[PDB]
């Protein structure tokens, strides 16, 4: 027991919660296993914040494009998923 000094844990990567991140961005069974590659099996870990991929928070702050992009906002996020919405 240490209820601050212990863990500073995030957000977890379950096949329920994830699937939010996929339909915000609106992915297709097109460009699915394409998303499922740069997204690490969509497992994206975050906290309230900026969400990123597991495994790619070193490629953070990198001058990276789309393609190799490994990170995004949840007001990004949102952005997709508010333009799903009608």
């Amino acid at each position: 027991g240490s209820e601050e000094k212990e863990e500073k844990k995030v957000r977890e990567l379950t096949p329920q919660e994830l699937e939010l991140f996929k339909r915000a961005m609106g992915i297709t069974p097109h460009n699915y296993w394409q998303w499922a590659s740069r997204t690490n099996n969509f497992k994206l870990l975050t906290d309230g914040e900026w969400v990123w991929v597991e495994g790619y928070e070193e490629h953070i702050g990198k001058q990276l494009p789309l393609n190799q992009a490994r990170a995004w906002s949840w007001e990004f996020i949102k952005n997709r998923l508010k333009e799903l919405n009608l």
